[PDB]
Order: C-alpha cells, then structure tokens, then sequence
C-alpha cells in the first residue's frame, strides 16, 4: 500500500531542488537539482557535478538514479520495485540523455520548472518521455513548469561565463 | 602531444575483441554489447552490458566503458577532456539515444560499430543524435557501421529469445 505525495508536498520537494539549484550555482556548476521520493521518503538527491568530477555524464538526474540505488542496496528493496513507484522534482527538463535514461528506469513522473532548450527531452528538442517504443523501458509522464521563472533566471545568469 | 592513430588492421584488431566480449556478455545473460576505449594506443576502457547482474538499466557496455576510462584519468594523471576527446569507441552495437547523447557529451570524435540497433539505435536507426546541429551541446560525432554487423545481428537476434 504506497503513498501518493499531494500537491503542497510536490510544491515542497521542488522548493528544497530549487534550493539545490541555488547551491549547483555557487559551486560553478549547471544550476539543477533534483530529488527522488518513494513511499514518503526522500530516496535519492542530487545536483549537477560535471564541472567538480570532471564527467560530463554527471547530470543532477544521474547522481540521483545512483542514491536511490545505494538506497535499494541497503533497505533490501530491488530496484524495479522502487523506481517504478518513484518520483522525480528536477529544476529543468531533463535532457535527451537523462530522459533516455528515465525511460530506462522506468519512472513514471517526472515534476520540472522550466524548458531545456538546449537539449531537453521532454518536447523541446524531443520527446523521448512519449515516445511510442515498445521494446524499450516505458513512457512516463511530465508535469511542467512549476517556477520556471526562477529556474530559467538561474540558467539564463550561468550562461554567462 | 604526437598522439597516434589506429590503423584499419588495429581497427579490425579491437573490434574482434569487443566481439568476443560481446560473447561474454550473451552468456551471462546480459545484451551483447562489448566495447573498447582506445587513446594514443592504449587500451583505455572496456565494458560490457551489466543490466542484469547490476539491477541498473543505465549500465550499457559504454558507459562502463567511460567509467574506465575516468579511472584511467585519475590514475596516468591526464585530464578527461584531454584524452575522450582523442580516444576511438569500438562497440559491437549501434549506440542507443542515451549513449549517443552522452559521447556528443563526453566528445568523443569516432565510434566503430557493427550492426544496427533497430530499437533503440542514436546514430540513425531510430534517431541521429551522433550528427545532430545541437550548437551548445557536445561535438557532432563520426560513425563507421557495419564492421562484421551480420554476427552482431545474430547474438542480438539469439537473445531476444528470452
Ligand atoms: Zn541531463
Ligand atoms: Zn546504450
């Protein structure tokens, strides 16, 4: 019997990934944060680290994916059980690759503030997130837009440099 | 800085070993994919599929590849963007989107691979984000399909039977 985060509770995980975009920002990194919540609990966390690992797979979505492993690891629980229950709350459209990747996991929602224009992959560039692929992970579903403003004003100063 | 290039033969040479890798793989009950990382003529990565034995759908024999080769960084004291961009990817499948998107990332310039990946394929099949005009993101990348694609196609074909 799984929980289902409310609407004030998603308002409130994406205020604690904007606060870990305000710290990506300061570090020199992409501004992005992202959190991973299973049956009402925080189960991976994550921020851009590309610029600090020097791995320019390590999008804040990837250093996610791997807590919410390391979580499965230690409570016992296999990892096709969570993720398909799990929830992401990323400050930008994932790209095509973190996308790809979420298909892969097979989460089914995904909360994001605003559009990736550079190379986003859930209808701005493509639409990996809908694709009609059989034999490859499953589609998910995307509520945008939540305080793209303020993402995209912290996007917009980072690309300054 | 006089860095040395693979040689058709040495291409045909580690493509024959990611194939076998890729045997590997099959009978491990794993996609068989294998792959090699060459940079200045060394054999700086290598990788197969771990779906299965690691629970992480995301370990595709690339991106084990890429941890690798990070860890052969760390260790010669070379920076990343100094060797991937200099380093050739030989794969015994077509990339899938996610991979291709993360060599347009990483920037490596050339993959040599075997055959086609129909379902999930990035370098053409069902995208081409290898040659995509993405302006900000990465470097376009070179392909070179088709080295021995026919006994590619048939393990893959032989695992789909389960
Ligand atoms: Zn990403
Ligand atoms: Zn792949």
């Amino acid at each position: 019997n799984l929980y289902f985060q409310s609407m004030e509770e998603t308002e409130k995980w994406m205020e604690e990934a904007m606060h870990m975009a305000k710290e990506a920002l300061e570090n020199t990194e992409v501004p992005v944060g992202c959190l991973m919540v299973y049956n009402n609990e925080v189960v991976g966390k994550g921020r851009n680290e590309v610029n600090q690992t020097k791995n320019a797979t390590r999008h804040a979505e990837m250093v996610a994916i791997d807590q919410v492993l390391d979580w499965c690891r230690q409570s016992g629980k296999s990892p096709s059980e969570v993720f398909e229950h799990t929830v992401l709350y990323v400050t930008v459209e994932p790209c095509i690759m973190c996308a790809a990747a979420l298909r892969l996991m097979k989460i089914p929602l995904v909360v994001y503030g605003c559009q990736n224009e550079r190379f986003g992959g859930c209808g701005s560039v493509l639409n990996i997130a809908s694709a009609d692929l059989p034999n490859t992970g499953r589609p998910f579903q995307c509520i945008p837009g939540y305080r793209a403003e303020e993402a995209v004003e912290m996007l917009k100063t980072f690309y300054k440099q």
